[PDB]
């Protein structure tokens, strides 16, 4: 059976864990690794997911997970300008470790339910256009865009293969 190794990257506190918990466990309340079999477009596959900001203890496991990772969610929060500014560093880091220019990625703007916004949707759309990747607005709290973000990434991985 097909397995997809997914890595969710972004600054501390953007909601990487929250998004992954919503996907896998279907809840939100206000584990760094998750594993579940799902059906996407009629195809069964196991999602093996790591959430990481890059500053975690097991660095060796991280570079490993980066080399093996087939697709990446690049996550920022719409109320965290720095987290948006950090996206380029994460994308550049992935490219370098994968030693590749065609790595499946999706840009995710999380916390879309919050009324504090400091990152414009246009800013993110423009960035994603430059990178040639999808941009999806999400809320781990309301579930907005959560399946869409991860399933879009799986579809990007299929295109690549
Ligand atoms: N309102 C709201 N809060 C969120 C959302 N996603 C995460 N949070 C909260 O943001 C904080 C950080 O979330 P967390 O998943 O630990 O971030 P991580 O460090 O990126 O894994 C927690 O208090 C979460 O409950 C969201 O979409 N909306």
């Amino acid at each position: 059976m097909t397995e997809y190794k997914l890595v969710v990257v972004g600054a501390c506190g953007v909601g990487k864990s929250a998004l992954t918990i919503q996907l896998i466990q279907n809840h939100f309340v206000d584990e760094d690794s998750y594993r579940k079999q799902v059906v996407i477009d009629g195809e069964t596959s196991l999602l093996d997911i790591l959430d990481t900001a890059g500053q975690e203890e097991y660095s060796a496991m991280r570079d490993q997970y980066m080399r093996t990772g087939e697709g990446f969610l690049l996550v920022f929060a719409i109320n965290n300008t720095k987290s948006f500014e950090d996206i380029h560093h994460y994308r550049e880091q992935i490219k370098r470790v994968k030693d590749s220019e065609d790595v499946p990625m999706v840009l995710v703007g999380n916390k879309s339910d919050l009324p504090s916004r400091t990152v414009d949707t246009k800013q993110a759309q423009d960035l994603a256009r430059s990178y040639g990747i999808p941009f999806i607005e999400t809320s781990a709290k309301t579930r907005q865009g959560v399946d869409d973000a991860f399933y879009t990434l799986v579809r990007e991985i299929r295109k690549h293969k």
